[PDB]
């Protein structure tokens, strides 16, 4: 049982870099183990390109609000569709390392990734886009813990 909310960070319709923020929140009533969770953001590329993932920034903040920096534990992969819609022919895919996500406890990444040409993208042709002042819920990210859907 988890709950996500979702914003992007920058803006701009046009941009070399995409910069989505997650934020995850176990609501159930036991541990979920991050090695198995996966989150999915999905955007069309515009233009084909080698692309690389970083995390700015990421922390599991306890119940109690302890602070556990993971930054270096959160990975990024990119994924084609091989069935491409109007706005998503890839997704970024995030995954972790390891750690667990208690009871209470959320998480929150912010993800940054970009063309290794360093060439622009177009935002309003992505459908897991949200422009946002701050962490929204948002049903047009996905999350999957052991390849099962859990968010979407
Ligand atoms: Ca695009």
């Amino acid at each position: 049982n988890l709950k996500v909310e979702f914003y992007n960070s920058n803006p701009s319709d046009t941009t070399n870099s995409i910069n989505p923020q997650f934020k995850v929140t176990n609501t159930g009533s036991s541990a979920i183990d991050l090695s198995k969770l996966t989150l999915r953001y999905y955007y069309t590329v515009d233009g084909q390109k080698d692309q690389t993932f970083w995390c700015d920034h990421a922390a599991i903040i306890g119940s109690n609000g302890s602070y556990n920096g993971i930054t270096s534990n959160v990975k990024g992969t990119f994924v084609k569709m091989s069935s491409s819609t109007n706005n998503a022919d890839t997704y970024l895919e995030i995954s972790f390392t390891g750690g667990t996500l208690e009871p209470g406890a959320h998480v929150q990444i912010q993800g940054r990734f970009a063309k290794n040409d360093w060439s622009n993208y177009t935002q309003s042709n992505d459908y897991s886009f949200k422009s946002a002042s701050q962490f929204v819920e948002w049903d047009q990210v996905t999350a999957y813990l052991n390849g099962v859907l859990v968010w979407g």
